[PDB]
């Protein structure tokens, strides 16, 4: 039960989790972005991750950004085997622009347990 | 495998799950709210919950409210150890205002199994 | 560990998963739809599914559609015991209409592990 990660640049921040039983690790922006009202942005973390076996990585919303600034997270399904730069798709549904600065926490990364079933076609179920 | 909860006021409704194999328990509004088009509201349940070990509580959308009224749920990650009042962040993307009355079902609470990995930094993955 | 499915019409496409460790099976539209800017549509797959025991089926967003076209997935909680036609609720938050053609991939289906706890009311937690 290790989540490993590597920094892809000097702008990356190591993910953090304050509480031992918090659902997610904090993801941090590696760059500044300005997100206009009713617009989206793909926000780079400049980290790559190796998820534990038996899960995928869900990029999930921060609670305060959602309730206070009408920020949501799009996309969000990081496959267990993905080794690229982790991106966060932010949706700004508010009426004001939303500013992201390098080092800001912008999402959380949850290790969601899943099955990897084989698929079988039948003519009709039970 | 118990989900425990306590009512924080007399306005709270005990969560329900009709089917034994439904993914979620129904969450009910403790108050009336009017949510304008393209607006958000934090809706109180006036319950506190104690989630089973090995999960977090995902506040997830009701299917009919989403398809019929363009209601979505923001935020939604309830940490395993959270003991406060459970809030539901509703996003109204429709063109008409959305009315919540006390006692209305407004979301579902899913006990999502997750890992709680330790984090380790390396220079580069494999 | 089988995911079974049946086609409800000749327009359905068998779900696919390219990578062995991809989080989701691709869901395909059985029909053409035009989704106006800032509108929603319930998109039929014309498949029925039988999920493995111990999960629900999460209809989750495709990453490219989210980042490139501002498409999101609403609703999305398919109960373990659901045997109806699988619908995908697409939200088009972009400024242009979004075209779905029969056979297009429109979402992914994730077998999310969950608990099915019994619920217990107490006066106050710990
Ligand atoms: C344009 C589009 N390309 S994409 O090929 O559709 C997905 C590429 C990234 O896959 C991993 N992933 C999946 C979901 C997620 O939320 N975050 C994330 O990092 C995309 C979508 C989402 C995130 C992206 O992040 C970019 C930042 C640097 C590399 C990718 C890109
Ligand atoms: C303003 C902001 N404060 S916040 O500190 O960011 C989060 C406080 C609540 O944390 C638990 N939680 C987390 C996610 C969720 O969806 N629901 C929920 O109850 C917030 C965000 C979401 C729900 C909230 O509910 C309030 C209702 C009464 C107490 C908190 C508050
Ligand atoms: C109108 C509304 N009816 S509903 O009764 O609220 C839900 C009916 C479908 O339940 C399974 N389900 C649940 C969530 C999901 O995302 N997809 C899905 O197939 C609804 C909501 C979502 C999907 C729907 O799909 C329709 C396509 C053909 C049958 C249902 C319908
Ligand atoms: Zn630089
Ligand atoms: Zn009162
Ligand atoms: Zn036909």
């Amino acid at each position: 039960m290790q989540l490993r990660f590597a920094r892809l640049s000097e702008h990356a921040t190591a993910p953090t989790r304050g509480s031992a039983r918090a659902a997610g690790y904090d993801l941090y922006s590696a760059y500044d972005y300005t997100i206009p009202p009713m617009e989206k942005a793909v926000v780079k973390t400049d980290i790559q991750i190796a998820l534990p076996s038996g899960c995928y990585g869900r990029v999930a919303p921060r609670s305060g950004l959602a309730a206070k600034h009408f920020i949501d997270v799009g996309a969000g399904v990081i496959d267990e085997d993905y080794r690229g730069n982790v991106g966060v798709v932010l949706f700004n549904f508010g009426k004001e622009k939303f500013e992201v600065k390098k080092g800001d926490r912008i999402a959380q990364l949850i290790c969601e347990r899943i099955f990897y079933p084989e698929i079988e076609e039948v003519q009709a179920l039970d």
